[PDB]
């Protein structure tokens, strides 16, 4: 009987949930805490009131970290800048579920951002929109890698992986910004060429770092843009042994420097991967440098060279 | 040329095919592998009365979300086996699981707004979604830190309660509560929150009794199930020291060793008579519908 008084007044209830809780499960979070500017430059076009800029850089804040946390199982990464990863701190549950929660939690802040219900509806959907791009990305970028060869990307399927893998992000926050605009042309073409540009140097560094960084790529066997050049040039100029062999090296796992340092000697001289996409990044990124008539572009390009 | 298909790329939404939908929803298609489910959200919709075409929406929504938790469910738990088959992750591998299972989060997120037009009723929509979602991980993620660290903090009955009022009671709320706000028609919340708890406790028990009469995989995830936090609260108040520590070196043992998960069952069976606790807690809430229509209909 004291027993159905306790359940009623449990059931009767919202769900207990205390401070203490909140800290224990924030874990895996806090610990990643340990491109404001970016956010900054863009609301000089904007034209945004700081507080609602704040809570624009808070939704993007908790997006991005939970999305490394994320990436970082996925990708059974042990370090993220030069630290621990949280999943081997805290176990692989607790980071899932904690950089989950943070994906609701920052859907909740957008509406601090608007008391406007046509506005809210808009907001959403840019959220949840971005989110579903961010998603079919990465599912491509993983599907090719743990099961290759299954598929081998051609530049162009890298490209639309990147545009949504990568583009999710930045379209998200600029999209989010252009909405909630109380002031030219959209700016999403522009964010769109800066993922891209970001993803194939992240790509590029990768591999050049250590070259001249750990190749963690190469022990992740992600078909990155300097590998897929290579095995489609491969495939293409007939040079079966070293398709097979960038394959082979792939599929390893490996954290074997020499071995790493095969592939990238490969992409250098054999494939000549390397200089294809520095050559790449340069073109792209001399396609805003070079638009005088500002096709593209509304400090802009500090930002670019800072992009790592 | 090269400046002009980049040019084309980047003033066009992302490209995604048919064929590109198909290879990350293949961990989803295998759970898929549902009619109790429906025949709770019919049930439920004699009081809601909502137009079946409207519906059939609210259960594709409780469709996705239930079925990619098991899929998230599975791996934080390590589990080789659901219903009886395979588990998604162990075939298409962790990394593609975690991922497809939060598309489906979304995608279930963008059925939320096919379900009205009306601009306030879409909004206490995604609150009503966004709230409970919020809910599910907050238990979700008390039950996996218990676990976890454990022994570091040993629930009692009352914190095991409110965490399955958030990690159960959340799906069943949310189905709930987006009902009641689209109904045309008191709440039936507390009703469904007691039907989670049920639930939950039922879940702890099954897993123990089937096997007693026989995996016991809660045993193997050292989970801190409903009859393990009565046995071990019980020891411990009995002041039965080393009883307290066997169950707890079991549980921390993760083991698969069958002899062992039954030492550990005698003790509930035997020592602190957990199971048989359970049984009638469990038949206890159950009276509490059966026997004035206060959380009836
Ligand atoms: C999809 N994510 C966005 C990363 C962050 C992109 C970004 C967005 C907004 C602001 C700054 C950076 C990419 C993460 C990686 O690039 P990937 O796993 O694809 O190689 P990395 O593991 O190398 O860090
Ligand atoms: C969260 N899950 C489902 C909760 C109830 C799911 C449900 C089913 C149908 C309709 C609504 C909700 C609780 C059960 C578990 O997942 P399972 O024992 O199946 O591994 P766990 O105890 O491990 O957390
Ligand atoms: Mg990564």
């Amino acid at each position: 009987n004291k027993m159905e008084a306790k359940i009623d007044e449990l059931i009767n209830n919202d769900p207990v949930w205390s401070s203490q809780n909140e800290s224990l499960i924030s874990k895996p979070y806090n610990h990643i805490l340990l491109r404001l500017n970016l956010i900054v430059q863009i609301n000089r076009v904007m034209n945004l009131p700081k507080d609602q800029l704040a809570i624009v850089s808070q939704i993007v804040e908790l997006l991005h970290n939970s999305s490394l946390l994320i990436d970082d199982i996925e990708d059974n990464a042990p370090l993220r800048r030069g630290q621990t990863t949280s999943h081997l701190i805290f176990g692989v549950p607790s980071t899932i579920n904690t950089a989950n929660y943070m994906y609701f939690r920052a859907m909740q802040l957008v509406s601090q951002l608007t008391t406007k219900e046509p506005l809210y509806h808009n907001l959403i959907t840019i959220f949840n929109e971005e989110l579903i791009n961010l998603h079919r990305g990465q599912g491509l970028d993983i599907y090719w890698r743990d099961f290759l060869p299954e598929i081998i990307p051609t530049q162009e399927m890298y490209l639309n992986m990147v545009m949504n893998k990568t583009g999710g992000l930045f379209r998200l926050t600029l999209r989010l910004m252009e909405a909630l605009s109380p002031s030219g042309h959209s700016l999403v073409p522009f964010i769109n060429l800066l993922g891209i540009i970001y993803q194939i140097r992240d790509d590029y560094l990768n591999l050049k770092d250590f070259q001249m960084g750990f190749a963690e790529d190469i022990t992740e066997g992600k078909l990155s843009f300097p590998i897929v050049h290579a095995l489609n040039f491969t495939k293409t100029k007939g040079q079966t042994e070293q398709h097979n062999e960038i394959l082979r090296i792939l599929l390893l796992r490996t954290s074997d420097k020499d071995i790493k340092l095969k592939l990238i000697q490969i992409l250098e001289f054999d494939t000549n991967s390397l200089a294809y996409t520095k050559n790449f990044i340069n073109q792209l990124v001399n396609m805003i440098k070079n638009d005088n008539e500002n096709k593209y572009l509304p400090e802009l390009l500090y930002i670019i060279d800072h992009l790592s």
